[PDB]
C-alpha cells in the first residue's frame, strides 16, 4: 504494498482482524438478553432497554476498529458470527453475572494486543489502544460489580418484590 | 402454553425464525460493502455513506420481527451468522447489481411467508407482512434499477471519470 | 504586642488554638467515611454523597475560626492532624452512631469556650460563639438523631432492603 | 479477592496509598502560607488568595487518587498528617522560593510512580498518570520560576514599594 | 543550570532543535507551491488555496515546539533555511506526489525523537508527542493518499478537463 | 514571452526578487526576539507578545509582492533565509534598538527601488510602493523612536523595575 503503509507490521495486522470479530460477537449476545425480558412471563421493560442500549455500543466499537485498520494500510477480513451460548438466562441477576464475566474476557484480550504493540515498537497504535479503548472497560467493570452487589443483598433471586423494585429505582 | 397465545401455528413460529436470519446476514454484507469503498486506492465517498445507511436499516427490519414474535406468543431461536461472499467488491457498478440480486431473494423469501400464512387462516400476520414490509422492497429494487441504468449509459466500468461524476451528483 | 490587641487574654488565645485542630480532625474523619460507601462491595452513592458534603462544611468551621485569630492579633500554631480511629464502618447505621456521638463531643467543647470567655469578662468572643456556632450543633443532632431512628424501624443492619430503600427516599 | 480486580500488583497498591497522603500534606503548607500574610503586620491580601486557591487544588489531586484506588479493587489506608515546618515564612519571596522547592519533590515522586508501572506490565495505570498529573507540575514549576525571577529584579527582600507592586499588578 | 530544569538529557535538546528546523523548512516548501498554481498559464485557484492553508499550519507546529523547549529549560538555537529543490511542480498531480513524499519523511524523524526519549526514560517527552504529532501525520498521508488515487483515476495528467474538474469538485 | 507582460523591465524583475528574501529575513529576526522573552529567566509577557505580532506582519508584506510579480508578469525565484545574528539579545531596550536599526535598512532599500522604477519610466510600479509601502515604514519608525526614549529617561538598564512597569503600563 500500500502507497501509505509506513512502520506496520503483519503480526498486528492480524490481531486486529481477531479483536473486529470479538467486537460483533459481544454485540450479539446483548441483542439475545434484551429480548429474553420482553417475554410475556418475564416482563422487566428497564431490563431491557439497558441490554438493547449496551448492543448499540459494541457494534461502534467494531466500525471503530475497521478505520483504524483502513487508515494504516491494511486489509480486513471477516469471518463468521457464532451463536451465543444461552437460548435462556433465568432472572436479572444470573444475566448481570454472565456479563460482567464476558466483560472480563474482552479486557483480557485488550491487554494482550498492548503487549504485542509493545514488543514490535509502535507508538501510534498503543496510543489508540489507551486512548479509546482501555478505561472504557474499567468503568463498565466497576458498574457491573456495583449492580451485582446491589441485587444480591436486597434478597435475589428468591424474591420477586426485589427485582421489581431494583427495575423501577435503579434502572 | 403461553397464556397470550390465540391461533398462531407451529409452521408459521418457525419460518419467521427463518426471516430474522436471513435479515441479520443482509446487515452484515451491506457492512462488508461499505469498508471497501473507504480503502486508499478506491477512496469514493459518498458510496460508502449509501451502504452504511443500508445497513443500519437491514437490523431494525430483524428487531421488528423479533417484537412480533414475542406478541404473539412464540419463542425465539438463533443461529450463527454466516460470512459474505466477496471480500473484494472489485468496482462501482458490479456492488450495485449484487445489491439488486440480493434484494430479489429476501422479496422471494416474504412472499412464500405470505402464501403459508394464507393457508392456515392466520390474518393477522397477512396484514403484517402487506403493511411492513411488502411496498419497501418493492420501492428499493425500483430504485437500485435506475442506478444500474444510468451508470452503464454513463461509460462504466471502463471510465474512471463516470464513477467520479456518478458519485458526486446522484449520491 | 500587637498594634490591634485590646481585652483579649492568652488564655482564650491558646484554646482557640485547640479548637481550630478539632475541626480539622472532624473533616477527616468524614473524608473516610464518604470512600467507604463508594467500594464496589457496599455501593450505596447517596450515603457516599451526605458524608462528603459534610466533611466540605467542617473546613468552612476552621477557617472562619483561623480568620478570628487573625482579627483580634493572636498567632495561629498548628499541630498534627491524627488519622481516625475506624478503617472500615461496617454497616450504614453504625456510621450514622458514630457520626453522632462525634457531634456530641465537638458541642461538649464549644460550651467550655464560652464558659472560659464569659470568666474573662470578654462580650465580643461570647457573641461571635453564639452567634456563629452554637444553634447550627443542635441543629445538627436534631438531624441525625431522626436519621438513627428510622433506620432501626425500618428493620436495619440484618436487612438490606431497609437500606436501599432509605438511600433511594430519604437521602 | 475483591470481584473488580484484574491485573493490579500489590506494591502499585501501597504506592498509590503513599501518594495519597503527600497530596493532603501539600494542602496543608498552602493552608499555611495563606494564613500568614493576612497578618495585620504584613498584610499582603493577593498573596493570601494566590496560596488559598493552591491549597484548595492539592484537596482535589488528593480525592481523585482515591476514587482511581476504588476503580481498580484495591483498599485504602489514611496515615497522620504531619505540621509543616515553619510557622513564620518571612517575606513574600521566601514563600515563592519554599512554594516551588516542594513542587519538585511532588514531580520527582511521581516519576518513581510511573517508573514502578512500567516495570509491572500496567499500562492503564501509566496513562492514568501521564493523563491527568504529569503536564499540570511542569506548569506549575514554569509559572513559580518566572514570579522568583521577577521578584529578585525588582528589588526585594530588601525594598517594601518592590511587593507592594507586585502584589498590585501581577497577582 | 537552569531553577526549572529536572530530568531532562542533553541528546533530547539537541534533536527537538533539530525537529523546529524541519517544520520550518516544510511551511517554506508550500509557500512555494501555492504560489506556483497562481501564475497566467496554469490558473487554478483552489490548489493554491489549499497549499497556503498547509503552510500556515507548519508554521504553528513549529511555534509550539519552541515553546516546549522553554517550559522544560533548554535553550533555542536557529539555523539557516534552505530553499526548496523545485522551482516549477509541473502539474497537479506531481505536487501531490510530491506533498506525500514530504509528509512521510517527517513522520520517520518523528518516530527516531520517540524512540531516543524512551531510552533515557522521559514520560512527559513521550506523551507529548504522542498527543500532538503522531495521529495528525497519519490524517495527513491518508488524505493525501486518497488525492492521488482519485486524479489518477480520472485521466491525469495528459487531460486538462480531469484537473479543472477536481479543482471544481473536490477542494 | 507571458501574454499579460507590458511595460515590465528585467532589471525591476530582479529588484522585486531581492525584496522578497529582505522580508522573510525580517519576519525570522522577529520570531527569534518573541522566544527570548519568554524564557524562565527574562520573563516579560508583553515584549514576548508585542514582537511576535511583528514577525506576523512581515510574512503579509512578502506575500504581497509575491502576488504582484505573478500580477504584472515575472517569473518568481527564492534563495535561502539566513539565520539571524543573535541568539541572546541580553535586554528590553537593546532589542527596541537594534529593531529600529533594521527599519531603518528596510527603508532604504525601499527608496532605492523607487528610484530605480522612475528610471525606466514605469508609473503603476511606482505608485504601487507609495501606496502600500512607504508610510507604513515611516510610522513605524516614529513608535519605535519613542519607545526607546522612554525607556531611557525611566532608568533602563540598570533597573529591572523600570523594564517592568513599562511592560504593564505601556504594552
Ligand atoms: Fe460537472
Ligand atoms: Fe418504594
Ligand atoms: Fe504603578
Amino acid at each position: 504494498t500500500s502507497q501509505v503503509r509506513q512502520n506496520y507490521h503483519q503480526d498486528s495486522e492480524a490481531a486486529i482482524n481477531r479483536q473486529i470479530n470479538l467486537e460483533l460477537y459481544a454485540s450479539y449476545v446483548y441483542l439475545s438478553m434484551s429480548y429474553y425480558f420482553d417475554r410475556d412471563d418475564v416482563a422487566l421493560k428497564n431490563f431491557a432497554k439497558y441490554f438493547l442500549h449496551q448492543s448499540h455500543e459494541e457494534r461502534e466499537h467494531a466500525e471503530k476498529l475497521m478505520k483504524l485498520q483502513n487508515q494504516r494500510g491494511g486489509r480486513i477480513f471477516l469471518q463468521d458470527i457464532k451463536k451465543p451460548d444461552c437460548d435462556d438466562w433465568e432472572s436479572g441477576l444470573n444475566a448481570m453475572e454472565c456479563a460482567l464475566h464476558l466483560e472480563k474476557n474482552v479486557n483480557q484480550s485488550l491487554l494482550e494486543l498492548h503487549k504485542l504493540a509493545t514488543d514490535k515498537n509502535d507508538p501510534h497504535l498503543c496510543d489508540f489502544i489507551e486512548t479509546h479503548y482501555l478505561n472504557e472497560q474499567v468503568k463498565a467493570i466497576k458498574e457491573l460489580g456495583d449492580h451485582v452487589t446491589n441485587l444480591r443483598k436486597m434478597g435475589a433471586p428468591e424474591s420477586g418484590l426485589a427485582e421489581y423494585l431494583f427495575d423501577k429505582h435503579t434502572l
